[PDB]
This record gives structure tokens, C-alpha cells and sequence, in this order.
């Protein structure tokens, strides 16, 4: 096979998987249809210039490193490989369109504003250069543009309305893995590979993680292979799956009470469409089962809902200019923001959650509720954008639409408006962890406190605090605010802001 004329490119960004990947599958099918004509290059473009951006924490870089290694491993089973191309797309694509004689480029669509801008520019260049582009909406179960169209041009702004719309939509088909490449030699080295054969090899941990001191325990390895193993593990207890009720899962069990598939769904290591289809099979054969919103399918529909409102608002992650967002006069509080950011608020439940987040990169949904309420309307009266920023740095599952949507909910800025309901930083965790095992783990300086005061260590006398080895103001901070006072003030501030907006 000396005969090749062109290269077929799949561009990974999200969609970091072989299964249920129509953009990738179509490349491999086209290659096999015309033996001898094509080379195939599945690529991921890594801009070294952002390895130092503090908004990507080490834990999330490590998850990507592991994911790319797995993706490359899996593509090798198809007689292909991953090509990790270092550079910026604005410079990479002109070069490789010419160098590789690219005939077709496929990718999975992404709704985030810079991605839309970037992809429109790649698409314009491709059209000019005669490159056929095919894009697929496989990151979400439904295409937000069809949802918005079915709703007469507006995104549904309640969960029940959204369910009412998507009930009327066809469910896109879930694909298997692509065909193994037949009769295809490896691509000839381009000018970059000619100088360094390894130029497109998967990055090492050292190449990707510039701040290894931020790494915590490796609890959730990256990659499709782990994503599928973890999904199958969650699905094997079919009664647990069928009867799942999200509000009844604990925020502070030591091991996660929910699936922790969110890092996998965020990177596309797991297809949400596959997972939806598997859940539907379970629900159909388990006559006793939960329903949306609280069921596991309901959780995937939460993700769908936020992707659809976000698709219609480029400013979804900001207060100003955001069609959904109440304008609320959040205050600047640098010292309180720093304390919340580092889990030094003096409320042990809140601090344990922020410390788990920083160390491990995942915290349960209702743990996110507790700390987000505390930062914003509940206690510190700081903008939800500041909380979004910190979550963006530390979460493995950092997701532009899901982070912004849930921060607006928790701050009573959109989608949720019952701001008289406020989480108690002392009482909320006790329902599910009365001994405080979660605090003893993540705030180890309090680990000797009796369970009767570990949520509220200021209730222990100085002599008791000394006996427990941890004196407030010396070994663990005093409360930075007093919840019982400030949350009442903030309920009045929320009332005022709601009036101004009305
Ligand atoms: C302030 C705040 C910020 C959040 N930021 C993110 C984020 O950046 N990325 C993210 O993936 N989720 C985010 N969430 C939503 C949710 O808390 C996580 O999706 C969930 O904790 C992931 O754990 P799990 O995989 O065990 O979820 P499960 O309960 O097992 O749910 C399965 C999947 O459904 C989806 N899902 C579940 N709950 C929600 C929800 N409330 N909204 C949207 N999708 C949901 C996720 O893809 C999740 O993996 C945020 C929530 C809050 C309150």
C-alpha cells in the first residue's frame, strides 16, 4: 500500500473514548471502505502554554494524562494510536491540513463559548481548504438545538418543562466501538516527527503536571477503560440502581454514596448516551424503581437540562449579561473568600468538605450544596462566580455548564428561588455522619473531639479543647462569621435584591 493520497482526522477534545463516538467511527469506516487511499490520525491538541494556568489543578491534569494513555492504548487495538499534537489549533490546523493532506476532519460538538468560536474558525478554514467536516452531538443525550427548537426557540427553564420537551424527541442511536483498521500502514512521519519520532506520543505525568505538590491520592483513575469498569460496577447492584434517590444519598460517607461517574462523563470517557441506555434497560426490568428527578436517569437529565440552558446563553457562567441570572449585589470579602477557599472557615463540616475537594477532586452533590450555600446566600455573601472559580480549579468533573448552572441554583440566582431555606453548617452533616468520621478524616486536628462537639468545637471549654489537642484560634480557626446571625441578614438582602429585579 504505497498509494495513499489523503489523511482522515478525528479531533478529540471531549469525547475521549472509542465507544459511542460517531465522529471517530465514521473516520475508521471511511478508511476501511477505500483500502489504500487513506491514513488515519486521531489527534488531541495540547497547548503547552496553559500547563501553568492555575485554573486547572494537578489532580485534573493527572486525570487527563491517564485518560490520554488509555485512549492511545485502546486506539492501538484498532491498529491505530493517539497523536498528541503540541501547539495551538490556530497554528496546528493550517500546518497539518497541508502536511497530512487532510481530506476529512470530524469532532464532537462543544457548547462552551470559546469552543464555538474556535470550531467556527476551524470550520471556515476547512471549507476554504477543501476539507470535509463532520460534527456530532454525542456529548449529550439530546441535541440542545433540537430541544430549544422543539420549545419554540427558547430553552426550557424548569426541569419539568425540559422533561416535557425531551419526551417528544427521538433518542439518538448509541454506537459500539469503531472497526479495526484494515490494510493500513502507519502514517509517514511529518516534518515534526522526522525531527523527533516521539513528538506526538502521550505526555508523561512530568510533562503535564507542573505542580505535583497539588496531587492527592489517585482515587479515580482517568480513561474510558476505568469509566466502563466503574459503570459496570455501579450497575451490578441492580436494586441499588433502580431505587436510587439522589436526595437520600449521604454527602459525608467516607466512601462515595453516588456513582462518581462525573469525571468520566465530563471528559467523555463514558458516553452519557450509553449510560442512559443502560439505565433504561435496568428500569424497564425492575418494576419497583425511582423516577426523575431523584432517580439515576433523573441525574443524567439534570446534566441535559443545564447543557440546554447553557447552550442558549454565552454568559451562562457570569452574573452580568446572563438572561437567566438575578442581579444580586454580592460583596467583596477577600479574607472570608480565602478562608472558604482553603477550608479554614471554622465550621468543621464546611472545612472538611473543602479539604476533601482540594485533596481528591470530588465531593458529593450535597456537600457541594453545603459549601456553595455557605459561600453565597447562606453566610459569606460572596458572588457565586468566586465559588465557581475554585470548583473549576479543584474538581475532576469541572464542567462549564454544570458548574455555572448549579452555582446559580445554590445562590438562588436562577432555577431555584426559595431562599428562606438555608443549609445549617453545624446541623446538616449530622443526619448522615453523627460521629463526625468525615470531619475526623478531613480536619485531622479535630480528630480527638467527642462527637457531641466536633461539629461545633467552640462549645468545648478551653480545658477540654486542650485535652483534645486542638485549641480554637491556635490549632483550628474561630468561625469567620456566625451563621445564626448572618444567614438572617442575607435572607433580607436576598429579599431586597429580588424586589429590585422585580
Ligand atoms: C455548586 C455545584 C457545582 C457543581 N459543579 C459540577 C461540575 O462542575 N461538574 C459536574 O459534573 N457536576 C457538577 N455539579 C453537579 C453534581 O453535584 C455532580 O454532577 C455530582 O456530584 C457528580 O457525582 P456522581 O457522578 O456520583 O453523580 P450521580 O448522582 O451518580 O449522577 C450521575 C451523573 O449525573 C450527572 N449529575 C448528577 N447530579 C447532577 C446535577 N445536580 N447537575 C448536573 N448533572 C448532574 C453527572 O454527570 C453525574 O456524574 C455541581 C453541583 C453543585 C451544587
Amino acid at each position: 500500500m504505497d498509494s495513499q493520497r489523503s489523511t482522515l482526522v478525528h479531533w478529540f477534545r471531549k469525547g475521549l473514548r472509542l465507544h459511542d463516538n460517531p465522529a471517530l467511527s465514521h473516520i475508521f469506516t471511511a478508511a476501511n471502505a477505500a483500502p489504500g487511499r487513506y491514513f488515519v490520525r486521531p489527534i488531541f491538541i495540547l497547548d503547552p502554554g496553559i500547563l501553568d494556568w492555575m485554573q486547572v489543578g494537578a489532580n485534573r491534569w493527572r486525570f487527563l494524562q491517564q485518560t490520554l494513555e488509555d485512549l492511545d492504548n485502546q486506539l492501538r487495538k484498532l491498529n491505530s494510536r493517539l497523536f498528541v499534537v503540541r501547539g495551538k489549533p490556530a497554528e496546528v490546523f493550517p500546518r497539518i491540513f497541508k502536511s497530512w493532506r487532510v481530506e476529512m476532519l470530524t469532532f464532537e460538538t462543544d457548547i462552551e463559548p470559546y469552543s464555538v468560536t474556535r470550531d467556527a474558525a476551524v470550520q471556515k478554514l476547512a471549507k476554504a481548504e477543501g476539507v470535509r467536516v463532520e460534527t456530532h452531538c454525542s456529548h449529550t443525550i439530546y441535541n440542545p438545538e433540537l430541544v430549544i427548537a422543539k420549545n419554540l426557540g427558547k430553552a426550557p427553564i424548569t426541569y419539568q418543562k425540559f422533561l416535557g420537551i425531551v419526551e417528544q424527541l427521538k433518542v439518538p442511536k448509541v454506537l459500539g466501538v469503531p472497526e479495526k483498521l484494515k490494510n493500513m500502514p502507519t502514517p509517514p512521519k511529518d516534518e515534526v516527527e522526522q525531527k523527533d519520532s516521539a513528538a506526538y506520543d502521550c505526555p508523561t505525568m512530568k510533562q503535564l503536571v507542573k505542580r505535583p505538590e497539588e496531587l492527592g491520592p489517585n482515587k479515580f483513575p482517568g480513561g474510558e477503560t476505568e469509566a466502563l469498569r466503574r459503570m459496570e460496577e455501579s450497575l451490578k447492584d441492580e436494586i441499588w440502581v433502580a431505587r436510587f434517590e439522589k436526595p437520600n444519598t449521604a454527602p459525608n460517607s467516607l466512601e462515595p454514596s453516588t456513582t462518581v461517574l462525573s469525571p468520566y462523563l465530563k471528559f467523555g470517557c463514558l458516553s452519557a448516551r450509553l449510560f442512559n441506555q443502560k439505565l433504561k434497560e435496568i428500569i424497564k426490568r425492575q418494576p419497583k424503581h425511582s423516577q426523575p428527578p431523584v432517580s439515576l436517569i433523573g441525574q443524567l437529565m439534570w446534566r441535559e437540562f443545564y447543557y440546554t440552558v447553557a447552550a442558549a446563553e454565552p454568559n451562562f457562567d457570569r452574573m452580568l449579561g446572563n438572561v437567566y441570572c438575578m442581579q444580586i449585589p454580592w460583596q467583596e470579602h477577600p479574607d472570608h473568600l480565602e478562608a472558604w477557599t482553603h477550608g479554614r472557615t471554622g465550621y468543621p463540616f464546611i472545612d472538611a468538605i473543602m479539604r476533601q475537594l482540594r485533596q481528591e477532586g470530588w465531593i458529593h452533590h450535597l456537600a457541594r450544596h453545603a459549601v456553595a450555600c455557605f459561600l453565597t446566600r447562606g453566610d459569606l455573601w460572596i458572588s457565586w462566580e468566586e465559588g465557581q472559580r475554585v470548583f473549576e480549579q479543584l474538581l475532576l468533573d469541572q464542567d462549564w455548564a454544570l458548574n455555572a448552572g448549579n452555582w446559580m441554583w445554590l445562590s438562588a440566582s436562577a432555577f431555584f428561588h426559595q431562599y428562606f431555606r438555608v443549609y445549617s453548617p453545624v446541623a446538616f452533616g449530622k443526619k448522615t455522619d453523627p460521629q463526625g468520621h468525615y470531619i475526623r478524616k478531613y480536619v485531622p486536628e479535630l480528630s480527638k473531639y467527642p462527637a457531641g462537639c466536633i461539629y461545633e468545637p467552640w462549645k468545648a471549654s478551653l480545658v477540654d479543647q486542650r485535652a483534645y489537642g486542638c485549641v480554637l484560634g491556635t490549632d483550628y480557626p474561630h468561625r469567620i462569621v456566625k451563621h445564626e446571625v448572618v444567614h438572617k441578614e442575607n435572607i433580607k438582602r436576598m429579599g431586597a435584591a429580588y424586589k429590585v429585579n422585580r
